[PDB]
């Protein structure tokens, strides 16, 4: 994918999401030439702007340097902007004409990016499929989360998008996915007989899937209330972790095979009520800071009396022979004590204790971020004149995660993007939970800003059987 | 064992073995005070000497400094010497009287050290049992290798020693044993479900037990001939490695249980034929600088036309449910390429190769010496944009081995010393082969001083199933 021209159409160029994360990401990719050499960027938005205005409002987040001002002005040499509405065939045809009025725009692999408001996904995708299809190269679409709110809405959206594009063209992206050691966990799991056969019900006691954040929801508090942590990260990213941990032997490790194993695991998950769900929400930190002094409900853009949770702890199980009866854990949140993303595989104790109850349950952490590291906290003898062992952390282990994911979109690798049927089954899993949520509006348990999360989650892992040192 | 007085009776104080290795070892242990505070040394030999003569003849090897000259003279302040023959009750009673004429010599735990020549073991042990027994404290002895030559001689000698002392008062020592990395193998085997359940026939492909020595037998070539590498290191040290690796369901880590499981494993191995044997012997190096210019047969003290081997590779296959049908490899020798003592636990390949045959058989090396270190050469993905793994050496990891074994003899820990019945069964499984050896005088295959050993050993590893990459 380094020869044929590509177009990275950023719908919503004036959008805050674009200007804050997408344009700086493609700048990072373009200063180092990770995108293909003949890469075009064609923004699009309602507001009538220009390339100079884009420069003026986006340079500070690009944070370029006088050393590579030349590379910067080459980066804007590939840029362009188109003005139009989101539901009008006239402006859509104008966008198509502008795209075709480039270096083989029709031949260019139009890699659409939907950074536009969530309320229009249906209409924008319908217009894109009707008018903005190039019949030469692949036309992938990047749909940003979330993909509906409950089972019925998600099914309708998925069926519409399936009737428009095929799954080879739909790319459901997840920003938080590391893709660096979510990829290394696969190698560790498959290329070992040390971890291979003990990847079953008898040996691995449980799996803890954690994704914490150090910052709250300052400013953009009006986007999280309608959605909730479950639909934001818990149902997409934590299920991605759970599926890539619980998947059976793919036997060909391709994207389709791994997603099919994900579908098999998910189809092997029974219904989940509130009995395996815990919710939590944060409030003002008494030891305040520049942004910690105000809680979630202190954000003026958040509607008063909103029961949207920012912490979700759920336990899943897989009803197949390899994973029969063995538990899995999902934990996440925002504004927690410290940024982290780990997958702790706690193994069973060896049947028959001989070190006088000193045997600690062997672990295997995959700390996706920050300071990426994989380590097995196995236990070995301490040097000296003794015999007793000590639990020791044994380390076993570069574009950023988001630009790596965009590069994977360019390459065509759909390993880490949820499938239509995978999403359908995933929503089927939590349909009772989501219906209860939208019916009764459950009240999450308050927790302190920058804490470790509600104690009910740790109690949930304890009920599962997870052992905390 | 820091209050009651101890005596380290070095029979053969004028002996070369004593003056070269035992007295410097107890000096190393005494400058740091690892012997009990009220420890005594009472040598003994045919030739008449004195403490000053011992000082003059043994000072240079202590490699001490004038700063610790005070500690050295304190170390010789507790030394002693008794003159007498090895087979005379009169001199034995003189020795006993000298012992009783000390600071509670009768109460002292006489820790005898049979460093005296092998040809007299029967008579010396009989006299020691008859006369030199203190009836107050424990009276252990350290019996040095080899423990007989064939099945019948070994059985007679072991039965006599059993009739004299119980198995609590016998220590079949093995200098080469590390006592540290062997000690960590036990922990790595027991305190993990990472290695525990896969410690069976289906997962561990084979085990390689290796022990090499860069220096030959210059000068002392008249000692190795009558014994052979099998009876020197293979049948003691390499079988100790095999028992520690293979023993089933050890139970309490105590000496009794570990040695019982050693007995069970050795009862679960059948007779060794000539078909599982490789022998080798070394010759001089044209390119060598020091001793390498002369080979084993170049030693004037070696009888001409001697077929004693210095390299022996024999594989065992323990026949019980946990280890049914597995290869266990023994490799050893002298004058090899470089010092080493490793246990390479090569596991099976995962059934179903999905990384396009990039999967290398997972290993686990336990380097006993030099530079003790455990590293699992497991395979993980190297950082990059490709979904490919790399075989990476992942490290897992203080007197020396002889000091720690002497301390073990002082403490009473008999986990590292071969048992009477264990020795009987090892000689029973080597009986047909050893009788054929003594009958036909097999000719070992020549190999180069300082090489890696005869190629037939690697052929043996390949035949049993060991994979070399």
């Amino acid at each position: 994918h380094q020869s044929d021209t590509h177009i990275f159409i950023i719908m919503g160029a004036s959008g805050d999401l674009a200007k804050k994360k997408i344009y700086p990401t493609i700048w990072w990719l373009f200063r180092d030439g990770l995108l293909p050499e003949n890469t075009f960027i064609v923004g699009y938005a309602r507001s009538r702007l220009t390339v100079a205005d884009i420069r003026k409002q986006s340079e500070p987040f690009f944070k370029a340097t006088p050393e590579e001002k030349l590379k910067l002005e080459d980066f804007f040499a590939r840029n362009s902007y188109v003005a139009g509405q989101y539901d009008d065939a006239a402006s859509y045809q104008r966008l198509n004409s502008h795209m075709n009025a480039l270096h083989l725009g029709s031949q260019a692999n139009r890699l659409f990016y939907l950074a536009l408001p969530p309320t229009v996904y249906e209409a924008v995708t319908k217009n894109i499929h009707e008018s903005c299809m190039s019949q030469i190269g692949w036309n992938r679409i990047i749909v940003e989360k979330p993909f509906g709110r409950d089972l019925q809405s998600s099914d309708r959206l998925s069926n519409h998008i399936s009737s428009l594009f095929r799954e080879d063209q739909i790319y459901r992206i997840d920003h938080y996915l590391g893709k660096e050691m979510v990829q290394n966990l696969m190698v560790l799991r498959f290329a070992n007989r040390i971890f291979g056969p003990i990847w079953n019900r008898d040996n691995i006691a449980c799996v803890i899937l954690t994704f914490k954040e150090p910052f709250g929801t300052e400013g953009r508090g009006g986007y999280f209330d309608e959605f909730g942590i479950i639909r934001d990260v818990m149902q997409n990213h934590l299920l991605q972790m759970l599926c890539l941990v619980a998947m059976e032997k793919p036997a060909s490790t391709n994207s389709d095979d791994v997603r099919d194993e994900k579908v098999k695991v998910l189809k092997c998950i029974s219904e989940v009520q509130a009995n395996n769900v815990v919710l939590g929400q944060y409030v003002g930190n008494p030891d305040g800071e520049g942004e910690a002094t105000k809680g979630y409900l202190d954000d003026p853009t958040v509607p008063r009396g909103s029961t949207t949770a920012t912490f979700a702890a759920v336990v899943l199980y897989v009803e197949n022979e390899r994973w029969d009866g063995v538990p899995f854990i999902l934990r996440c949140g925002k504004a927690l004590n410290e940024r982290k993303a780990e997958v702790r595989l706690q193994f069973h104790d060896v049947a028959g204790d001989i070190f006088h109850q000193q045997c600690k349950r062997n672990e295997l952490v995959i700390r996706v971020q920050p300071n990426e590291a994989v380590y097995t906290k196995m236990m070995t003898k301490k040097p000296g004149m003794f015999f007793n062992p000590e639990e020791s952390e044994l380390d076993l282990t570069l574009p950023d995660a988001y630009e790596r994911l965009i590069l994977d979109v360019f390459c065509g690798s759909q390993m880490h993007f949820v499938r239509s049927d995978e999403l359908r089954e995933a929503w089927r899993i939590f349909t009772p939970l989501l219906h209860q949520i939208e019916l009764e509006k459950p009240k999450p348990i308050p927790y302190i800003y920058g804490s470790r999360g509600p104690t009910e989650a740790d109690e949930l892992m304890k009920r599962v059987g997870f052992q905390y040192e």
